């Protein structure tokens, strides 16, 4: 009844440990996605600034 | 044995929770930073799209003058 409660508590900690590991696993997933998003956006923005610079020079004429 | 093992294993799993929480909090702090970065790049992307269209039109309105 001490041992019994302790064992039940140990099972509940194990379950909490599994749930925290799943949470960590989800955060790492989302982190890796945002790193990729951030690189995509930078490369997209670089392409746009290049097209703009090109247009700017065209229009520098008149 | 049994009762001392249980007590020890409990203290140990609670130790492990504390560490897993700190780890997840460290991931959240970096993620918050990446959400903020991405939001600024989205705002920039939108302004550049509008500027490109703006400029194309000026050019068209000068490719025809
Ligand atoms: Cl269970
Ligand atoms: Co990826
Ligand atoms: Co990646
Ligand atoms: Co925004």
């Amino acid at each position: 009844q001490q041992n019994k409660e302790l064992n039940f508590k140990l099972r509940e900690k194990q379950n909490e440990i599994f749930e925290l590991k799943k949470i960590a696993e989800t955060l790492r997933s989302k982190l890796e996605k945002y790193v990729d998003i951030t690189k995509k956006l930078e490369d997209q923005n670089l392409n746009l600034q290049i097209k703009i610079s090109d247009l700017e020079k065209k229009l520098s004429d008149a």
